DNA sequence: ATAATGACGCT
DNA sequence: AGCGTCA
């Protein structure tokens, strides 16, 4: 009753760019706008691998990870933009720079946590408090929420989707108690007004469209964001959670899309997130451990405490290249040349980082994958990063891995290497 | 033969 | 430190 926490203490948003790398290429090349379009890396093998897809192309069934030659079979008029290639590898600089454009705009509104190249969580609790003060006790007009969906509405006693959107919004606003500055539903609504403003600013200042979720925590905000992509935002209230979760597959919830989510399903014999409510916290802890158990117990009730961390910048700077199949590296000279290519890209990015962000990386992590091993990494080794010098970094990287080579002939490398990865870590102020 | 990344938990 | 998970 009066002591049961409801997880309604915060207003959190997740803003995610729509088909992000595609929009970056469409801004640059007007010929690609409003067309079925995809971004591809590496053209020679099967036309390249697709890493981003416009919504027009998605309607033909084009997806990420598809080969471009195959995507063209589904969508003969598909247009393609290629990722820049530098020093023999994909170079993602253009998309990193476009990411900064969007992150810097979001940071004007609130503390953000960069969660990927194209999304950030936003803690709007404070911003909402102040806007509520400015807004007297004035009603909130539907005109202030022109792209907002209220999940779960309309309900009760129109055949167009915009008609549906409005009806639900009307029911929501009609029910809202504006006199109470402490109403969680009110707080979420004001949060959504602010996110409309944020999303308009992003589009005005960059040309990029995005979607967003507004709820009381990160997991619900992220889930909400995806419910009405593209170019729309969704409010998921605490009250909407039982119905929303009642048919929500467990794998759709952030962090449950992998092996843990699968074991939840297998061990407990359930399918939907809401079904988790029937287990005691101790029961969930017994199956999945203390941390996962407690997290699941609260999360299936719509409650989560993970804070929006104040971090706009990546914690690591890395670059990697795979060498699949026949191309696996099999000579020492091959290994050294590619370590040099990676180290050169790293130096350039690190030097830029140091100038922009007043920090220096102090540790170098070297990772390789060996032929036959289907793990991401077969081996990780680290050394000190004391100089932003590509030749030193590549030399040092070789030094810490060179003993992996089981070959008798030292000019040869065995087993062949299917991946090289250099990562600069442990930043300190500079 | 998707690739290229990036955060974080466990021991 | 080095490995595993999730995205
Ligand atoms: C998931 C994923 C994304 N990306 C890149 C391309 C995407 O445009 C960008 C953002 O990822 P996303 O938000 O998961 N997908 P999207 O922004 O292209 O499309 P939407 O968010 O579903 O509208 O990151 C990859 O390069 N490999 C990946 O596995
Ligand atoms: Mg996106
Ligand atoms: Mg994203």
């Amino acid at each position: 009753g009066p002591h049961m926490a409801t997880g309604q203490d915060r207003v959190v948003a997740l803003v995610d760019m729509d088909c992000f790398f595609v929009q970056v290429e469409q801004r640059q090349n007007p010929h690609l706008r409003n067309k079925p379009c995809a971004v591809v890396q590496y053209k020679s093998w099967k036309g390249g691998g697709i890493i981003a897809v416009s919504y027009e192309a998605r309607a033909f069934g084009v997806t990420r990870s598809m080969w471009a030659d195959d995507a063209k079979k589904l969508c003969p008029d598909l247009l393609l933009a290629q990722v820049r290639e530098s020093r023999g590898k994909a170079n993602l600089t253009k998309y990193r720079e476009a990411s900064v454009e969007v992150m810097e705009i979001m940071s004007r509104f609130a503390v953000i946590e960069r969660a990927s190249i194209d999304e950030a969580y936003v803690d709007l609790t404070s911003a909402v408090q102040e806007r509520l003060q400015k807004l007297q006790g004035q009603p909130i007009s539907a005109d202030l929420l022109p792209s907002t969906y209220i999940e779960g509405l309309p309900q009760g006693p129109t055949v167009q989707k915009e008609g549906m959107r409005k009806q639900g919004l009307f029911q929501w606003l009609d029910s809202l108690q504006i006199d109470n500055l402490t109403s969680p539903d009110l707080q979420l609504t004001v949060g959504a007004v602010i996110v409309e403003e944020m999303r308009a600013a992003i589009e005005r200042e960059t040309g990029f469209q995005c979607s967003a979720g507004i709820s009381h925590n990160k997991v619900l905000a992220k889930l909400a964001c995806g419910l009405n992509k593209p170019n729309r935002q969704t409010l998921v209230s605490h009250g909407s959670v039982p119905q929303l979760f009642s048919q929500m597959p467990i794998r759709k919830i952030r962090s449950l899309g992998g092996k843990l989510g699968a074991s939840v399903i297998e061990i407990l014999g359930i399918e939907y997130m809401g079904e988790l409510t029937q287990f005691t916290e101790s029961q969930l802890q017994s199956h999945f451990g203390e941390k996962n158990g407690s997290w699941l117990y609260a999360m299936c009730r719509g409650i989560e405490h993970d804070p929006v961390k104040p971090r706009q910048l990546p914690k690591t700077i890395g670059c990697s290249k795979n060498f699949p199949g026949k191309t696996a590296l099999a000579t020492r000279e091959q290994v050294q040349w590619w370590l040099l290519q990676l180290a050169q890209e790293l130096e350039e990015r690190l030097t830029k980082d140091r100038n922009d962000n007043d920090r220096v990386a102090t540790q170098l992590v070297v990772s390789i994958r060996v032929q036959g091993d289907k793990r991401l990494s077969s081996l990780r080794r680290c050394c000190a990063l004391t100089r932003y010098d590509a030749h030193k970094m590549s030399h040092d990287a070789f030094t810490v891995i060179k003993n992996c080579n089981t070959s008798g002939i030292q000019t040869e490398w065995s087993p062949p290497l299917t991946m090289l990865f250099l990562c600069a870590t442990k930043f300190s102020a500079s």
